[PDB]
């Protein structure tokens, strides 16, 4: 059903989502919630969109998921001002996920994914 790469991506996604208990990043931000969001943020991203990309096999590396995760956090730091709870939640999530998506974990997974070919 799923490739070893897809399974690794999902395990990383579950660790990243454990760092968003308030659930701000679960689903796309709507303009109803955040007026003008669609005019400000050119490339929206959220965890549910990322989980669909994993399911549809749109990622060919962990690094592409890592780029989408960084994009998701920095979008929140562009739309929301530094003093806001969403900016500070994004900054904390980005820092936590950069260790969850560590280059060391990526290297380890690359080997075990390669050996499962
Ligand atoms: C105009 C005031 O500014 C905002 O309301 N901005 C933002 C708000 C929220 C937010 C709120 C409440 C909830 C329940 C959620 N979760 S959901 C339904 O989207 O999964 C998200 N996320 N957010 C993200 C990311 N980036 N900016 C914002």
């Amino acid at each position: 059903e799923q490739t070893p790469l897809q399974e690794a991506l999902n395990q990383l996604m579950r660790q990243l989502q454990r760092k968003d208990p308030s659930a701000f990043f679960s689903f796309p931000v709507t303009d109803f919630i955040a007026p003008g969001y669609s005019m400000i943020i050119k490339h929206p991203m959220d965890f549910s969109t990322m989980k669909e990309k994993i399911k549809n096999n749109d990622y060919q590396s962990i690094e592409e998921l890592k780029d989408n995760f960084k994009l998701m956090c920095t979008n929140a730091m562009i739309y929301n001002k530094p003093e806001t709870i969403y900016y500070k939640a994004a900054k904390k999530l980005l820092h936590s996920g950069m260790k969850i998506l560590s280059q060391e974990r990526i290297q380890s997974l690359k080997q075990s994914i390669d050996f499962m070919a």
